């Protein structure tokens, strides 16, 4: 059984593995050159890894080898500029924790685990073009030199521009309904000696929460830290566009993040020298193509960032991916199946990523979560709050967001009208909570 995987990055080098070491015969093609083939050239970005993550590198025996070089985040650390920060733990131990990890290391630990499985990988080869009838895709390098291939399978897991899924979209209309998202973002870097210097808690998420805009950090092996900052494109107020250069960033931070500023020794370098990202939600109401073509990862939903599920979500879909492909009836069979399954899920994460953008940038709501951690600590097996659902369990997303918007409906109206715990029965809540959640 023959596969063609465009896209070399975190699902198609997974899939690739899975599909690999069950006997397919897998050609994988990638843009950018081989990142194992070191250069004399200088990346630091890096990303939160949890649960559902890890477990698929741990079905494809890759996370041992990843958690390796990953520093464990054990809750938030919420930077404002007068308050001490103080860690909100994620869980109740050290079971309960996110892992950062280097994109680029991950990336080449994914890419040796595809060889090592019998995948065969080709560099420097952009895919251009998919003609669906007579089965051939045409790939060219950076130069413009065009190849011509005959494929059987195509895996479109190449990211959220993907060049699949612009071909799938000439031959069937996929329903693409793209959200814009008003905030870009740029990458900043804290170095060892300032993260030390500034006592930064290596062990933690660290965020730094402004309204319309914030900023968060995630740590690195070696103490350094990799900021991200997150800010509208225009103004409809502070925007990229008035950051005309480093100096104006620094102007910036300087104001509106006095605390951090200090610890950007790179600021004015970084800011010019980093291009803005830009961020979105697409879409699709199908994924595939009859048994030929089919997306999954960044390629299937782009979603906003504000939840660190694009990874996880796109690790979850390669393992359900090669699961269907291995043991359907034929592969039309195996992608209408697959499409069915995970698109629900995507939709879900998706949306609960955009949801999570208010949570973190930002009275009732403490009344509202004290409450809801007396009824996790009364029915630990009913309500669990959904950031956990998402974070450390692999619940499917739609279910886990049907279960979300339970408790806060159920915490919500306990908490109405009360002005403190000591008004509230605990008992008929919990009663609610048996009744309206299984375990
Ligand atoms: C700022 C930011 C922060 C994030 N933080 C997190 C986080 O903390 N946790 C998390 O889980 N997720 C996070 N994400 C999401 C995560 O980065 C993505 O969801 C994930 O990388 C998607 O994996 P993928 O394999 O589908 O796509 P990618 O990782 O983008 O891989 C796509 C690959 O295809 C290649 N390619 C592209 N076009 C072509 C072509 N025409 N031909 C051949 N190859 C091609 C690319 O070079 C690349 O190697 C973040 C995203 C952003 C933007
Ligand atoms: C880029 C990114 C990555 C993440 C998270 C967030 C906000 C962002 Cl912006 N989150 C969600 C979270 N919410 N509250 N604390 N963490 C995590 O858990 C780690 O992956
Ligand atoms: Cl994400």
């Amino acid at each position: 059984r023959q596969v063609t995987i465009i896209g070399a990055g975190l699902a198609g080098t997974l899939v690739a593995r899975l599909l690999a070491r069950n006997g397919w015969q897998v050609n994988l093609f990638e843009r950018r050159p081989d990142p194992r083939i070191e250069t004399g050239a200088r990346r630091s970005i890096n990303l939160a890894l949890a649960e559902r993550g890890a477990h698929a590198l741990r079905l494809a025996g890759l996370e041992r080898e990843v958690l390796a070089e990953a520093v464990m985040m054990r809750g938030r650390m919420v930077h404002v500029p007068g308050t001490p920060p103080n860690l909100q733990p994620y869980g109740r131990d050290d079971s309960e924790v996110i892992w950062s990890i280097n994109r680029d290391r991950l990336n080449r630990i994914l890419l040796d685990g595809a060889e090592a499985a019998g995948a065969s990988i080709h560099f420097n080869l952009g895919l251009d073009s998919v003609d669906f009838a007579r089965q051939r895709l045409t790939l060219s390098n950076v130069s413009g030199e065009r190849l011509e291939k005959r494929f059987h399978l195509l895996i479109g897991a190449d990211g959220c521009n993907s060049a699949v899924r612009q071909a799938m979209a000439s031959v069937v209309d996929l329903g693409e309904h793209l959200e814009t998202q008003p905030h870009g973002y740029k990458e900043l870097q804290i170095t060892p000696e300032a993260s030390a210097q500034f006592n930064l808690e290596p062990n933690a998420l660290h965020i730094w929460p402004h309204g319309d805009y914030m900023c968060i950090a995630l740590p690195n092996l070696d103490r350094s830290f990799t900021v991200t900052l997150f800010l509208h494109h225009q103004s409809p107020s502070p925007s990229f566009a008035q950051l005309v250069d480093g100096h104006a960033a620094r102007r910036f931070f300087q104001r509106q993040f006095p605390d951090l500023s200090p610890m950007l020794d790179s600021l004015e370098q970084d800011f010019e020298h980093h291009p803005t990202g830009k961020l979105a939600t697409l879409r699709l109401t199908t994924w595939h193509v009859g048994g030929q073509a089919v997306l999954l990862g960044d390629a299937a939903h782009p979603m906003v960032p504000f939840h660190g599920q694009g990874m996880n979500c796109a690790l979850e879909d390669a393992v359900a991916l090669a699961e269907h492909l291995q043991s359907a009836a034929d592969n039309a069979s195996a992608l209408a199946a697959f499409t069915a399954q995970r698109q629900p899920d995507a939709l879900a994460i998706q949306a609960m990523a955009l949801e999570n953008y208010v949570e973190m940038s930002s009275p009732t709501y403490l009344l509202e979560r004290e409450l809801g951690q007396i009824m996790a600590q009364r029915q630990p097996t009913r309500f669990i709050p959904r950031y956990s659902m998402v974070t450390f369990s692999r619940l499917p997303y739609a279910q886990a967001m049907a279960r979300g918007q339970i408790q806060e409906q159920l915490l919500k109206f306990a908490v109405a009208n009360h002005s403190d715990l000591t008004s509230i029965n605990l008992d008929a809540v919990e009663h609610e909570v048996t009744r309206c959640l299984p375990p």
